[PDB]
C-alpha cells in the first residue's frame, strides 16, 4: 500500500530525527572534551544508532520499491534500505567500529621526534615546518617523519578495515566499498566524466607544474630537481603537496608587484576567530541567505578551549537535526587560510539550514560535491584583491597587469595543484576496494598515481612497511575524497553563473558578488532541494545547464593559461614527465 509506506517513512523520520540528534550530542561532547567518559557515552550513542538504523533498515527492505507510485516516499524508503556498517554482524560490527576508532587514535596522537629533543605535532608544528622551512633537508625531516610515525603506524589496520567494510557494502547489494561510495552520486557515467574533467585541466596543470619545477631548481639546486622529471613531493609547502600556495614566496610571477602580508595585517588590525566568522556570516546575509541562528553563536566551539579541555581542533560543521541546532567546531588561527576554511564551513552551516524542513533522509546535499562547494563559491569573491582591500588586507592592486597575473597564480597554487591529488585519492582506494591493490602493492601503487597524475616522486625511496596513505586524515578517518575534486571544478561554474546574475562583465576572476541579492537567490533555490532530486536539477538551478564542467574554471584562469605558456615557452620547458623514472640521487 502507498499508505503502509507513507507511515513508514513518517515514523523513520521522527524515530531518526531523535536518535541522530543523540548522536551528534554524544560526538559534539567528545570532540569538544575528549574524555573516558565522553568516549564511553559516544560509545553507548554509537551502537543506539546501529541498532535503529537495523531496525528501520531491515523494515524498509520489506518493501518492494518496483511497486510505491511516490517518487519521494520511493525515494526514501530506497535509502533507508542501505544500513552501512550496520548491515554487518554484531562481531564483525564491534571488530569495525574498534579499527576505525584504532585508526582515528593512531593518526591523531602520532608525533615526530628529534632524540633528546623536542617531539612535533602534525599541527601546528609539522604544517608550519612544511609551509616556512626553505631548506631541503629540514622539509625531508618533517615529510618523511610523519609517514614513518602516522603512515607506517596504520598499516597494521588497513587490511581488515578493506575486509570489514567492503563485507558491509556487499551486505547492502553493491560489488564493495568503493561501488557503494560512488554511488552517491547516481550518475552511472561518474568515472568517464571525472576523467573527463580531469584531462580539461591537463594545460593548466602541466603548465603550472612546469612553472614551479624551474622554480624550485633554481632554489633547490639542478642537483636536486630534474627539469624533465617529477618534483619532489616535500618542497611544495603542504604535507600533501596537495595545495601549493606556501612556496609563493619561490615562484611569484612578478616580483616586482609584492603583496601585503596578510596574516601581519590581520593580527595589527586585531581580528579574531568570532570576526571571522561574523565576517562570513555577512557574507551569506549580504545575499539574501539565511543568517546563522542566535544558538550557533552560543554553543559553536571556534576557537581551542583554554580551560584544561582537550579538542579535536579540524575545521568542522555540525547538523544536529533538529531544524535548529548548527555549530562549527574549529580551532582557529588568525590568517587569510583560515578565513577561507571559516567560509567553507559556513557553507556547510547554510546547507543545513537551506534544507531543514526536509525529511532527515533527504538532509544532504545533492550530491556530496556541491556541499564542498558553497563556502568556496564566496571565498573565491572574498579572495578578489578588491575585497580583500576592502577589509584593509591588501593594498590596492587593481589595474596593474603584475598584480593580477600574482594574483592568479597564487589562486591557481590552490585550485589548480590541488585537482591531480584530489582525483588520485578515490582513485587509488576504489582499487583497493575493487581488490586490484592488494596489501603487497598499496604503496607502490599510490606512488604510481601520485607520479601519474600529480608528477610528484618521494624524495626517499619508500621501503617495506610504508604506508604513505596513512599520513593522509581522510584515509584512516575513511572520509570519501572525490568529493572534493568535483568540489574545486564545480565551485567554478557557480561562481560564473552568479557573476552574470549580478551583472558583471569582464575577467570573471575579477567578480565580487557581495551583495547580490540574485546570486543568493540561485545558491538557495537550489540548497532547499537538499538530496531530494537527482543533482543535475539543482546544476540546472545555478547555472542553467545540467553537466559538470570544467570551462568556467579555464575561463578564470585563462590569462594564466596564456603567461605561463609564453613564459614555459621561452625558457624552453617540456610540460609532462617524460623522465618519469628519475627519483633523487641524494
Ligand atoms: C509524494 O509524497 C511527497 C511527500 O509527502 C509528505 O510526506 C509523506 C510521507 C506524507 O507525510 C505526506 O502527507 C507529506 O505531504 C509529497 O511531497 C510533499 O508535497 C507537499 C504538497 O502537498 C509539500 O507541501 C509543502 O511542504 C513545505 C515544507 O513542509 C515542512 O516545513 C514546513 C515549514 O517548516 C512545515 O509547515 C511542514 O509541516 C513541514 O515540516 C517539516 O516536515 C518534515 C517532514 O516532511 C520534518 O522532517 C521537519 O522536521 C518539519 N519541520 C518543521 C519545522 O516542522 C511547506 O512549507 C509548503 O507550504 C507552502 O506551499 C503551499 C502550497 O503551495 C502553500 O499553500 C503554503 O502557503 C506555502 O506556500 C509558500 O508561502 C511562501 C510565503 O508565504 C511563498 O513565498 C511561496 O511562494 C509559497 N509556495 C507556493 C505558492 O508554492 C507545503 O506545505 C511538501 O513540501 C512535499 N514534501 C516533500 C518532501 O517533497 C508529494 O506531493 C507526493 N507526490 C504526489 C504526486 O502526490
Ligand atoms: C563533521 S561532519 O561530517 O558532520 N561535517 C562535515 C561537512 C558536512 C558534510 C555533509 N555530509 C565536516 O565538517 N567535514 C570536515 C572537512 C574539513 C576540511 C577537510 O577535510 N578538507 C580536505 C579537502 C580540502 C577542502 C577544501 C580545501 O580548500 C582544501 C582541501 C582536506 O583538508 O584535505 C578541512 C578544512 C577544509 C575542509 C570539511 O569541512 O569538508
Ligand atoms: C568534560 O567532560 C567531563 C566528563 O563528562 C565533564 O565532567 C562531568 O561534569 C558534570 C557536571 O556538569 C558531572 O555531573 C559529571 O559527573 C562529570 N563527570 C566527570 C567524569 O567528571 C566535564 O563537565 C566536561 N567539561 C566541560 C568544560 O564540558
Ligand atoms: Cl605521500
Ligand atoms: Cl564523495
Ligand atoms: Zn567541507
Amino acid at each position: 500500500d502507498e499508505a503502509e509506506a507513507s507511515k513508514f517513512v513518517e515514523e523513520y523520520d521522527r524515530t531518526s530525527q531523535v536518535v541522530w540528534n543523540e548522536y551528534a550530542g554524544a560526538n559534539w561532547n567528545y570532540n569538544t572534551n575528549i574524555t573516558t567518559e565522553t568516549s564511553k557515552i559516544l560509545l553507548q550513542k554509537n551502537m543506539q544508532i546501529a541498532q535503529h538504523t537495523l531496525k528501520y533498515g531491515t523494515q524498509a527492505r520489506k518493501f518492494d520499491v518496483n511497486q510505491l507510485q511516490n517518487t519521494t516516499i520511493k525515494r526514501i524508503i530506497k535509502k533507508v534500505q542501505d544500513l552501512e556498517r550496520a548491515a554487518l554482524p554484531a562481531q564483525e560490527l564491534e571488530e569495525y567500529n574498534k579499527i576505525l576508532l584504532d585508526m582515528e587514535t593512531t593518526y591523531s596522537v602520532a608525533t615526530v621526534c628529534h632524540p633528546q629533543g623536542s617531539c612535533l605535532q602534525l599541527e601546528p608544528d609539522l604544517t608550519n615546518v612544511m609551509a616556512t622551512s626553505r631548506k631541503y633537508e629540514d622539509l625531508l625531516w618533517a615529510w618523511e617523519g610523519w609517514r614513518d610515525k602516522a603512515g607506517r603506524a596504520i598499516l597494521q589496520f588497513y587490511p581488515k578495515y578493506v575486509e570489514l567494510i567492503n563485507q558491509a557494502a556487499r551486505l547492502n547489494g553493491y560489488v564493495d566499498a568503493g561501488d557503494s561510495w560512488r554511488s552517491m552520486y547516481e550518475t552511472p557515467s561518474l568515472e568517464q566524466d571525472l576523467e573527463r574533467l580531469f584531462q580539461e585541466l591537463q594545460p593548466l596543470y602541466l603548465n603550472l607544474h612546469a612553472y614551479v619545477r624551474r622554480a624550485l631548481h633554481r632554489h633547490y639546486g639542478a642537483q636536486h630537481i630534474n627539469l624533465e622529471g617529477p618534483i619532489p613531493a616535500h618542497l611544495l609547502g603542504n604535507m600533501w603537496a596537495q595545495t601549493w600556495s606556501n612556496i609563493y614566496d619561490l615562484v611569484v610571477p612578478f616580483p616586482s608587484a609584492p603583496s601585503m602580508d596578510t596574516t601581519e595585517a590581520m593580527l595589527k588590525q586585531g581580528w579574531t576567530p568570532r570576526r571571522m566568522f561574523k565576517e562570513a556570516d555577512d557574507f551569506f546575509t549580504s545575499l539574501g541567505l539565511l543568517p546563522v541562528p542566535p544558538e550557533f553563536w552560543q554553543k559553536s566551539m571556534l576557537e581551542k578551549p583554554t580551560d584544561g579541555r582537550e579538542v579535536v581542533c579540524h575545521a568542522s560543521a555540525w547538523d544536529f537535526y533538529n531544524g535548529k541546532d548548527f555549530r562549527i567546531k574549529q580551532c582557529t588561527t588568525v590568517n587569510l587560510e583560515d578565513l577561507v576554511v571559516a567560509h567553507h564551513e559556513m557553507g556547510h552551516i547554510q546547507y543545513f539550514m537551506q534544507y531543514k524542513d526536509l525529511p532527515v533522509a533527504l538532509r544532504e546535499g545533492a550530491n556530496p560535491g556541491f556541499h564542498e562547494a558553497i563556502g568556496d563559491v564566496l571565498a573565491l569573491s572574498v579572495s578578489t584583491p578588491k575585497h580583500l582591500h576592502s577589509l584593509n588586507l591588501l593594498s590596492s592592486e587593481g589595474g596593474s597587469d603584475e598584480h593580477d597575473i600574482n594574483f592568479l597564480m597564487k589562486m591557481a597554487l590552490d585550485k589548480i595543484a590541488f585537482i591531480p591529488f584530489s582525483y588520485l585519492v578515490d582513485q587509488w582506494r576504489w582499487r583497493v576496494f575493487d581488490g586490484s591493490i592488494t596489501k603487497e602493492n598499496y604503496n607502490q601503487e599510490w606512488w604510481s598515481l601520485r607520479l601519474k597524475y600529480q608528477g610528484l616522486c618521494p624524495p626517499v625511496p619508500r621501503t617495506q612497511g610504508d604506508f604513505d596513505p596513512g599520513a593522509k586524515f581522510h584515509i584512516p578517518s575513511s572520509v570519501p575524497y572525490i568529493r572534493y575534486f568535483v568540489s574545486f571544478i564545480i565551485q567554478f561554474q557557480f561562481h560564473e553563473a552568479l557573476c552574470q546574475a549580478a551583472g558583471h562583465t569582464g575577467p570573471l576572476h575579477k567578480c565580487d558578488i557581495y551583495q547580490s541579492k540574485e546570486a543568493g537567490q540561485r545558491l538557495a533555490t537550489a540548497m532547499k532541494l537538499g538530496f531530494s532530486r537527482p543533482w543535475p536539477e539543482a546544476m540546472q538551478l545555478i547555472t542553467g545547464q545540467p553537466q559538470m564542467s570544467a570551462s568556467a574554471m579555464l575561463s578564470y584562469f585563462k590569462p594564466l593559461l596564456d603567461w605561463l605558456r609564453t613564459e614555459n615557452e621561452l625558457h624552453g620547458e617540456k610540460l609532462g614527465w617524460p623522465q618519469y623514472n628519475w627519483t633523487p640521487n641524494s
